[PDB]
């Protein structure tokens, strides 16, 4: 549906990514596509100001930010050992942060939706077909957590075009309508949970926790720049903003809205600042519409209890296993070097409280 | 509109609340229709704890579940305060209820300016117009706090807004349709309508008494969040913080901004305020953040005319921010430096509408 930036093949993510930027922009590409040799070894604060002029169509101007975000994080956090954003950086950064209404950091529409290619267009979209535009370091495991993730976009895509039925069976008291068009989204929502099961084959818990984890870390709320970043020559004082967690994605969000799902509720309300405009305007326009949870309590009717049910528990099973997750690759490495799980369990406890039975 | 709950001629605000609720919740509306006798008695307190849990399920329509959230969000703050000389516990018979009917319409459980303004106004007579001498509230807090004055030319305000809200969708139809002197004829009516407001808020000297405000008033509108929280008995085991009624509850606030491209630690507030306002009047002010930026609209073209309009509605709310600082001056400031950040928000507010004039 057009005007929402919502692709029929992959949903919120952004299909067919720029590669390439022009070649105005080579200094920038440069250091972005050479990463991982660039961090064990200046070049960032020896670097001229680019004006972001050149920069015409949407997918150049995200593969810009995708380029400028990622060498923003690496300059920040350097090599992951141990405050002030060069000038010469941080105006076309933050220029084109303004323009396309997102904060300036890097962010989940960033290096998930807008960090992917097809290896080979005439076929489809599977991990051994696809790869990422940038990393790192060596050994981050970018590859496999970006694309996992975005496969789960993918699959989700498959339930969010389903979402007008929903309405239109509302609008229209088409009661066998509405049924179909539920169970669809609940069998589409448990196949993105087959997704999940991809994480542990092609991300490493040591490799994401130790490497990968530290530049995807923001700055708010963050003792090591407890007075957040100062952009140069844009703010004179430092500003705050987060870095990336899963809560950027519009999948998590958007079926919460659809099955009337309701402090991490301030959370969940920031980071659609985080997300683009056009998803953020979907996910409002989603909240102006009838409760189906108001409407199938209405109707008596137990077969349409139970496929709202059928919604809701492939969303509870979503967020055990993401817990789950969380338990591999975050709990048990902290546990090995000399609140997150409060936040994901309070949000799986709403949403248990929604079943109907 | 319509899915919007915008009225043509009241706008946010509720027409016509209902003023009495079904025999069922007599003990609450006895409560609510007295604490300015209840509570100077000292009787106040134990009249709650005396009361016996009504379930919510005879509340069947809107009007109805709204002035129910009005009669136990006014009993909530007295109870809470007291004589306002307070209570940490809200006792079960009443929070459950009052939890529950908070749950069904999407608000906070405390007294907000949905409830105390925008549904708590009646019509003395209904074949006459809305104006103070021919409009009432439904509920007080104390005898002599001033609440008819405060509540409802506060409510006359955002009714003078009304006029102008109706005029949003031409805005935005006359940009799409490149209709220049359409969009112009649209931008002067909402400015003389902003311009109208300006003239209610004069009203307040004559019905509002600064001492009897800061000293009475402004005590049972006080909340807890950050204030130097509250144990909703049987809903919730932990306190609970939430704030107490500010200007930026109303819609009428954000409202304008929005639609002129006026970007508004502050920026979190009037944010975190949308919560404290009706669901639908929240879809509205996020479905206005959806449409194209008139700012952009107007700049782009060679139009001085146009400008001189858009000028004319950031100007008029310049106007108001002002006026509204002289008002809290008043009522705050002077009754403070008797008594043996507000401010610091206000000008920066200021500041960032009239940043955003063109001229
Ligand atoms: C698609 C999302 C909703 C679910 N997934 C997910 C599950 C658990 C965790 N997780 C692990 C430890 C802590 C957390 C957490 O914080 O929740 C993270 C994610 N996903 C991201 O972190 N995405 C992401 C965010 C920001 C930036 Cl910048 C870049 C990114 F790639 C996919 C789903 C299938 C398995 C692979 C991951
Ligand atoms: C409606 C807004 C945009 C402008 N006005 C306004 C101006 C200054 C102040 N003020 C004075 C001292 C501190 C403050 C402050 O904190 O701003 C308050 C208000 N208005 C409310 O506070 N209304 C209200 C809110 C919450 C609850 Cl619960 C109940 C209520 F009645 C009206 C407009 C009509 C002329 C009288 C004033």
């Amino acid at each position: 549906s057009k005007e929402y930036h919502i692709d029929e093949e992959v949903g919120f993510a952004l299909p067919n990514p720029q590669e390439n930027l022009p070649d105005f922009y080579n200094d920038w590409m440069f250091i972005a596509k050479h990463l991982p040799d660039l961090i064990e070894s200046e070049r960032v604060e020896k670097l001229n100001m680019l004006s972001i002029d050149h920069l015409t169509d949407h997918k150049s101007q995200r593969l810009a930010r995708l380029v400028l975000g990622c060498i923003t994080m690496a300059y920040v956090w350097g090599k992951g050992h141990g405050k002030v954003l060069p000038r010469n950086i941080a105006v076309p950064y933050c220029q084109l942060s303004k323009k396309l209404e997102l904060p300036p950091i890097l962010v989940y529409a960033d290096c998930v939706l807008a960090n992917w290619k097809k290896k080979d267009p005439n076929k489809p979209l599977t991990y051994e077909n696809m790869d990422v535009l940038f990393s790192f370091r060596d050994g981050d495991c970018s590859k496999g957590f970006f694309l996992v993730s975005l496969l789960v976009e993918i699959a989700a895509a498959s339930a969010i075009k389903v979402i007008p039925t929903v309405f239109k069976a509302m609008q229209m008291q088409e009661r066998d309508t509405l049924l179909k068009a539920l169970l669809e989204i609940a069998s589409c929502l448990e196949k993105a949970l087959q997704v999940f099961h991809q994480i542990h084959d092609h991300v490493n818990p040591k490799a994401f926790f130790s490497v990968l984890r530290i530049y995807l870390s923001g700055w708010k709320g963050n003792p090591q720049l407890s007075d957040g970043l100062v952009y140069e020559g844009f703010w004179e004082d430092p500003k705050e903003f987060a870095g990336g967690s899963a809560g950027q994605s519009s999948v998590f969000q958007c079926f919460d809205v659809l099955l009337g799902i309701q402090h991490a509720a301030q959370f969940l309300q920031d980071m659609r600042r985080y997300m683009p405009p056009a998803h953020r305007n979907f996910l409002c326009s989603l909240e102006s519409n009838p409760s189906v949870r108001e409407f199938v309590l209405s109707k008596g009717d137990a077969g349409l209890r139970e496929a709202y049910d059928a919604c809701v528990k492939a969303l509870v099973s979503l967020r055990s296993y993401h817990l789950q997750i969380v338990t591999k690759y975050i709990l048990i490495p902290a546990s090995q070097q000399p609140d997150l799980m409060n936040f994901l369990k309070t949000v799986r406890s709403t949403t248990e409280k929604s079943l109907l039975k």
